[PDB]
């Protein structure tokens, strides 16, 4: 299947991103030029990106945003963390 | 009619959600850390759930998308130059 290909690496790409983010906030313990806005109101939309993937029946939109938004949280609990 | 609200609203929400970061950078006139990588493999995701939206044919993928790579490349422009 052609387009779930595609939909899954860009998903595997996406979701992936955020794991460099994650991890240099670790490394440094700081994250005071991080966007707390960005990220809190991405997990929202991401929330709704899921609802719309189920909507549609698409596995990789559904999948994509689960675990993006598990990738996010990490993230906002640090800034909350090291602020 | 029940999909296009969510995606659009989701896409509206995700594709906004990525200027706070922008402004905070400028604002600031830092961006130290803010992640490089994770922006540039951004990108090329987002690039690629633009392929995506036009196979499966969702304009909310295609436009949500679209917009979100010209405020990447926006926001990737003012990491470099704080
Ligand atoms: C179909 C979708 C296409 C429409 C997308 C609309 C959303 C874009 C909104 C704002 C970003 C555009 C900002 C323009 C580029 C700003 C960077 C700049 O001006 O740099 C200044 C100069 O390079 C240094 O002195």
């Amino acid at each position: 299947d052609l387009n779930n290909l595609i939909g899954i690496i860009a998903g595997a790409i996406t979701t992936s991103a955020l794991i460099p983010q994650a991890l240099k906030i670790y490394k440094t313990k700081s994250a005071r030029d991080v966007s707390l806005a960005m990220f809190i109101f991405m997990a929202i939309g991401i929330t709704l990106w899921f609802f719309y993937g189920v909507l549609i029946k698409e596995i990789p939109v559904i999948l994509a945003n689960l675990i993006s938004l598990i990738l996010i949280f990490l993230i906002i609990f640090m800034k909350i963390r090291y602020g």
